[PDB]
């Protein structure tokens, strides 16, 4: 019944804001999205495992593919993976994609990594999400073993680029220039996109602020909304 | 997007339940209908399924249906839900196969008894062995990414509630985990079977019928009597 | 690790000559063949259940997606369905497509209808294989909600065209005239191909007589060969 | 390599015993060996990274395709993967397949979850490596998104058999009729092998004990070792 | 695909004629070719960056292992290497072999120089691509690293043929001699093709004017057309 | 692109035989074999060059390093010697190392001494190839200035082994232990093999009784198989 | 003659100090050097061909496979280039690997990108060396067509690295990060060394300051030298 | 030490007198090696004739390499009396058809013989090889390619300095293999440069004529013993 995934409506950082999500998820159906790509933070750190449960609820409405990417915030690990876990059983075209992989109709090969990747030291999974940068990439180089697939990563960590972000990780940058994904999703106020490579890099928006953006994968073209 | 579902098991030929049940529909909301055999009793011949599956077609709604044990030989059902089907788009036999219903939901079947072990049988009655019911639905795993919506006649088994169930189906749902799960049997009732939401409708042949509250996994129990 | 699918193997009727099948199979390193398609009659009508496990285990060495349906001498349907099933559990690559269906990079949604598809009269699964065309055309019917995939049809019964055979079944022509599939392979000794409409019609050979055919899908052209 | 994978060296928990697994590497040519399969402890608990790198340093020199999971002891579970990621970028052919996957020559699917799979309870990968049941299927639908390749599991905890294995757990032997795996490999002592469904289970035997095997894949036999 | 290449769809000097390039690739799947070699000019001179974006988006679309080097026109240098370096990063099956290699199925190693190979002067990347004799000698030296395996060369200027083209290049006709590539591709209007020594030399085709050939390597026949 | 050799598909005594040679030639690619090492006789004396240039043709669809010697009735020298010279010039992974030698990735240094080894007497080119042990051993003793490398020895005449043939020659098994090569095919009828000091010999099998053998070099071990 | 290279004599920015090269070079024989490498500037700016003469003529007095790159004032680059091929005609074991590459006996896979690696800009190569990021990779993506290679990479340009340096270029560090080379060969004052990722990164001194280091490959140390 | 200094002849044909003197000349020459291309010996001589020659030749105890001419036939009376000599003495090398290092390292490779346009191979009336058989010994010189070559032949390359009647073949071979130094027969110590290869004509012994090669510098130091 499905076809072939072209736009793309998604946004990030809604830190537990279940109103605008639900706001979110409503629009979803007019726009024509075809999936749905939401990064991280989900919940403030203090959040507990029902306020996933209650949070993964209201996105399972949306009936469609949808990929997902925790937040540094999302800890401890065990309560976002477990809701996510309970609510994917039934609702199987959502999908937690941190440290894993997809594929929706395309063919296009979904992956990420959520928490904060840092530049070292070491992983932290408790009183946040902390990944050191050799440990994002570890999780990528399963990718290689696909072949001649087309890839979306969703991180919340920016990459470093001058016309996006100077402050970004040059770490998150070589993870990018390595598998030239066709598209990349990160956390980030105010919806931006620029080119990085041969690779789309785009800031969604914020929903805790209300934004989010409708992305056309076949012309590289951003069309950005609000839900305030 | 379906929400409602009316739905019943084992009319066992009473054609004017069906109607009652039919005539229902607009009154409960429905936005579809879901029915679990036996349509007929094994004495049932061809023109019985012409007639039951016109009454049936009269809701005008996104209808799935698979057979009971006793709906047999398995052709006569078949070839009269092909009949209906040509004729009413929103009409589906399930049995071994697959349509998709507003949402969307992949909804599917394997009617008939299925057996632990044995021999598949579908003149004299419709029976089939566990690894052919788990062959049918091993297919639905190219279309892993919707939520699914099973029908089948034989229960699931279900520790401290229901000791007579088949560990077979129960496999069949805990593999798959199907969003909603319908089964043959007299009472309305459902539970929770891990994660896979099991519903009895009730057993026409005794006027019980439920509409389904999918989103909310609860259901309003009735009688046509 | 697996690529898209632009060459097949195929053959049909071997008749339980493991001999030739063997062969057969040994060919697809030689060729780069990306799958195969095997048409019955599988076993002579006489076979029974360890013979068909025979069959699929030299089958099976050959580590390529692989589509079969039965001919009408594979009875009862049974004894050949539950070796399918047998193999099938562990060497998932592989797959009996009789009334069902399955989908290979491409992609293709690979699909067929064994057996001897009869205009009219009476199903019969215990003392041969034959249903009437209603039967054939009410099991493809499933495919009408699966979007816009090129399809790979698999039949015994030869269709109706005044090219490969006036006197084939109208019927099953019907169902491809329908369906528009992108190839249709046919059981048949000679190998031949012709067009049918937007479809692409093959006789891969019988590999009793030792036939096969490496079909080139984008080209719609085909290599012909013998096992000796 | 021969095209399709057949002989595989294994064994099992050699919980730090260095002499013991040079031995097992320096065995290997002689074997005929296509690859090796190894399932922790690697390492007793109190081992700390360095003692990994010794430990990869080592089995790295077999030069074969190699795949390997972690034990309930290898804690925490940062430490392992450390040294797994490094030895890795140098030895590209070994492989750590915990809650990810791998393609040997075949092509087979090799995946697997190490630690203990616990019924439930919480997850722990400090102090010990525990997952409970949810998190080890978790791990293993994402291989629904390769389902077209027979496979090959590595597990510490094994399951649930009938008669053989009465204190197995029902959640490893649920994964395993869920996934059937060509071949299941799990920790323990006393090399042995059995069918469970369509599965073939093998004990390669507890290398701190001296043991191994070399598994034949065709047939589906073993062929038994000891290094002392 | 097929394991050893054998059929090579290949012509020369499109010239920037952006609707024969449509052309020759729609045709492309029709004609069963393996892969694809294209020889300069790719654009005229004056074409800048867009143009030569432009035509590798066009000739991307056959989705078969292609080949490239460019004319004496293709200059700056910088252009045509930019854009064949953002094409290959989104198709790797694309490959710009000017001064470098790759290798395709067989295996082949394809090799080339392209712009103009002079006897003697300076060499030029700006105004035009001019390359002296001792400099192409310079960049296929390097292919004795990589001496088992049969090579095919792509050259804009032709070798000098005793008889044939008296008019050719000595240096060129001494690198064939010298490396004894299986077969040679060069600029050239009117498809034709002899045997240089052990080489098999074959001019393709000018686009600009159409025409194009469908190599048979195992033949070392050819097959002509033009897109009139 | 080529790996390290492990396995390699060796044979002896063809005698002409194409149909033979070309069912052993599409082993190669089911095997997974890394080379192919060949024994004379590879034609009867009968045969003249044109026939030489058939079986190199035929060889050569292996696309795979190739090594191999004459045996006593491919006279005159000059022939085999001319043919050899043409395929191996555009296919040079294919080399007849007689009186020469070549490396393939291990490294293995490859050499060998076809003909008949006859301990005494006058060296013979054109009726036959016979050579007086001490010609044997001046070609073979260039290898000395080739420093560490692995040998691979090929010869026509077996040496003397109690196990092998009581009747074999002493020279040759005198150049096998001063040599200490790691591995030594010789012709002969029946697949077998010994150990000659530290030297494996192998005695590959008569392709013109159809046999052969697939070498592990690593497991100095061999699997048989007759291409009847 | 020959051996494997273990020990490496390693220098840069001779900077047209003939004195010192001659010493650096009297040194080898004393040093028991198996290879040299060397890293520009091999002249200032202002030097010109019969200067790049005079240096490789006192270099091949050395008698060791050696390899250099451009420093990013031998400009204009073809000077440098033509006087590299003319030494390399006649001492083959001498090679400029800026742009492409070489073995040696190990073995190890020899390649470099010489000059001013800048994060972006135009290239340019007559009034200095200069190429932007994008072209330094290309360059080295060549080297995924070999397989299973140590690598040893020359760049003139410093890799970012919080400990040799913290100005140096992220791109670059990107290239060893990918590429994983076993060693990598910086220009800079000062003999220094440190593992970035699996990659030993060493500065091994500036000649025209009298520096030079002496590799130990398999230790991973070095042994620091002055000639003055 | 290294190879600099090669003290090389050509065609003393039989004349053992004259070879003995340019043998014992090698010492107060400084030679660090010996080269000599053919005709070793008439046609006419035989097995016991080259015991001879290489007696001589041996010594000199110096690294020494040498050819055959189209005259050394047939093939095997050439060749077991240097593989007699060599066994005992490790500096003598016949290098037709295969290689040596001296030090330095330099490969030493040669193809003794008359080295023909075409036509059929001879080696028992006569040392004639068609030009595919010279370039198919030496291509297995692409196996070590990473050493600076010595080449011997007795066939000259074309060259409008040297030779106008040149082989074309033999010049193509030289092209191809770059080798440093390139030794040939013929009267008259004499050099060029043919590409970057240095071409040598040591002299023709049977006239007395021989050269003290320095190869660093590429110059000749001619003398004759007569
Ligand atoms: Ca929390
Ligand atoms: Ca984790
Ligand atoms: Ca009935
Ligand atoms: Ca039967
Ligand atoms: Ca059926
Ligand atoms: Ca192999
Ligand atoms: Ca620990
Ligand atoms: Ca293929
Ligand atoms: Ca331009
Ligand atoms: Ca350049
Ligand atoms: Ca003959
Ligand atoms: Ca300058
Ligand atoms: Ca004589
Ligand atoms: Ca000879």
């Amino acid at each position: 019944m499905r076809r072939t995934v072209r736009y793309i409506l998604a946004t990030s950082n809604p830190m537990g804001d279940l109103e605008a999500l639900e706001k979110f998820v409503k629009l979803a159906p007019d726009t024509g999205a075809d999936a749905i790509a939401l990064i991280g933070n989900l919940m403030p750190k203090a959040a507990k495992s029902r306020d996933y449960a209650a949070f993964f609820r209201i996105l399972s409405e949306a009936h469609l593919p949808t990929a997902y990417v925790p937040g540094p915030q999302d800890a401890p690990i065990w309560e976002y993976l477990r809701e996510a876990a309970n609510v994917e059983l039934v609702h199987p075209e959502m999908r937690n994609v941190h440290e894993t992989f997809t594929f929706w109709r395309g063919p296009y090969l979904v992956a990420g990594v959520g928490g904060e990747i840092a530049d070292e030291g070491e992983p932290e999974e408790h009183e946040a999400l902390r990944y050191p940068a050799w440990v994002a990439e570890y999780r990528l180089k399963a990718l290689w073993e696909l072949k001649d697939y087309p890839k979306i990563f969703l991180f919340h960590t920016m990459p470093y680029h001058k016309g996006l972000n100077e402050q970004g990780s040059h770490e998150v940058a070589h993870l990018i220039k390595t598998h030239n994904p066709l598209l990349v999703l990160v956390a980030g106020k105010g919806q931006k996109h620029e080119m990085l490579g041969a690779s789309w890099v785009v800031v969604p928006g914020d929903l805790s602020e209300g934004e989010y953006s409708l992305l056309d994968l076949r012309a590289r073209k951003l069309e950005t909304g609000n839900v305030r």
